């Protein structure tokens, strides 16, 4: 019984935390086999931040120009090349720790571990959404970027994010391994803002379900929805459209309970009508939108 | 920018959980050295001496990742059982044993036969269970913070309450409170708020940009008392009042003027609001832990 934001265990994940130096820039990397992954903005100044030419700026650097360090230990930079916004320093020591892994690009509503380094080390794990805005709500002081989401499948590591910045609201942008930006923002100072962000539906119905198996009801009602009602109201709330494919990945969770996923559409709607009256779900007085229905079947029992 | 709820990276404990099976029993092992640590409930009104008197050292079958760990002695202490193995684990990372407090925090990597799945924070209730979760095969996952390279373990899981909330040990054995490890007629006390705790969290708060709480009066420590033992709020002492000092030195709002706030909240709501995106009061940071995410301490 409980319910918790969980994240995976980051053992896999700071056995390749090693520091970039660049200059006066000091920021984290992802060391896999014999390549060093940052964000390319780590061979720039405060001052090329307003209009940087990444091109221009990384062909006066040479090798030796990048100091990586992995613990105590200094690597040799032997090759440099950029792909997209992020820097691929090759590196003529293989990570002995490397894991299992594959790099994945996400979707908005997908959850994923964040390992918060600082100076290529780790100092805190934490669960977290890509919000439907593309950016995420982390916690990052200055020194983060080069952080990485990630989730573990079995033994293998998918890494599906990095940090590169801070919006103006305190949220935070970000690429996928390959250095693509989620969202439409660029590793430059310019005035870029998060759009109007969304709740993600599909995860607050999980989240629903989640309550239901550990035993708590007293937010279902006799009604049920079609879906393109449930929308319009929704859309009202900010609440992100829920389509067919949402209601399709629902059917687990919705054989497990007994209650139909355009049923408890409908106690979504009441609750977004009615708020809770001093009820909590799952130890939340809001409705929670940070757990996939993937998350809710991989840490809530299988019985009830 | 931003706050959420952080563990201590779990890579130093993961490399520690083995599988411990005896009988038809299997639950979580700590792996230290040559000593693999689990709950005696793993033999099992039961007279746990007599029980494992009946025991020999083959009888604990102890498996670390692919590799059968081969047990030469066993031992108890407390509610604790110790194996000897012949093999000492070469990740034992640099720890300790310690015992914490209620209202102390500490990181959860929850296992399942001896492979970890996630992990969590969670706070000592002043009623001594820990709002965590588990299911069952979850017994012997362990609790820990993290100072410099020192892993401090501080909580073995034992069992689940009738109200979903979980009871453990220290890793000496000794239980967090009053509970005993055997199917009995047994009840988690009523709870109260972690005062401390929702004050280091309000200062979080204001050190985040979020100040529509905040209010021109002052309190006495004594008025602030009487008011929250109405809303099952722990005591404040002088000590929590001298713990908050740095907070207090950063945002430049006394303790006892955070006290009128926290007065004022309990007394009239949050009125449609949200402090960190929570309409809850938050009791599950302490100062220490409020300090460690707003200046990025490393492990
Ligand atoms: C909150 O201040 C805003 C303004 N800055 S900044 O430090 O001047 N800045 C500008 C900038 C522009 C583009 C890119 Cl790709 C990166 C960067 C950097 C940035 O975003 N670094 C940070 C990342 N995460 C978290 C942070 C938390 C605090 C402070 C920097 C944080 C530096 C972030
Ligand atoms: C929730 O059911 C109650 C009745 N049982 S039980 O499964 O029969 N039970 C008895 C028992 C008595 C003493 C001790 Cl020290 C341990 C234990 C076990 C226990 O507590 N193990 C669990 C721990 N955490 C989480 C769980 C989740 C589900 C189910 C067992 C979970 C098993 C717990
Ligand atoms: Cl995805």
């Amino acid at each position: 019984s409980g319910f918790r934001k969980m994240a995976f265990p980051s053992g896999k994940v700071e056995g390749c935390m090693v520091q970039v130096t660049c200059g006066t820039t000091t920021l984290n990397g992802l060391w896999l086999d014999d390549v060093v992954y940052c964000p390319r903005h780590v061979i720039c100044t405060s001052e090329d931040m307003l209009n940087p030419n990444y091109e221009d700026l990384l062909i006066r650097k040479s090798n030796h120009n990048f100091l990586v360090q992995a613990g105590n230990v200094q690597l040799r930079v032997i090759g440099h090349s950029m792909q997209n916004c992020v820097l691929k320093l090759k590196v003529d020591t293989a990570n002995p720790k490397t894991p299992k892994y594959k790099f994945v690009r996400i979707q908005p509503g997908q959850t994923f571990s964040v390992l918060a380094c600082y100076n290529g080390s780790p100092s805190g794990v934490y669960q977290c959404a890509m919000r439907p805005n593309f950016t995420i709500k982390g916690s990052f002081l200055n020194g983060s970027c080069g952080s990485v989401g990630f989730n573990i499948d079995y033994d293998c590591v998918s890494f599906c994010y990095m940090h590169h910045m801070e919006l103006p609201t305190g949220v935070h942008a970000g690429t996928d391994l390959e250095g693509n930006f989620y969202g439409p923002f660029v590793d430059r100072q310019t005035a870029q803002a998060a759009g109007t962000d969304t709740t993600i539906t599909v995860n607050v119905l999980a989240w629903l379900y989640a309550a239901v198996i550990n035993g708590d009801r007293w937010f279902l009602n006799r009604f049920t929805t079609t879906l393109n009602d449930f929308n319009l109201v929704a859309m009202k709330y900010n609440y992100e459209p829920l389509t067919q494919d949402h209601v399709d990945i629902l059917g687990p969770l919705s054989a497990q309970t007994g209650i139909a996923v355009l049923d408890m559409c409908a106690s979504l709607k009441e609750l977004l009508q009615n708020g809770m009256n001093g009820r909590t779900i799952l130890g939340s007085a809001l409705l929670e939108d940070e757990f996939t229905p993937f998350d809710v079947v991989r840490q809530c029992s299988g019985v009830t």
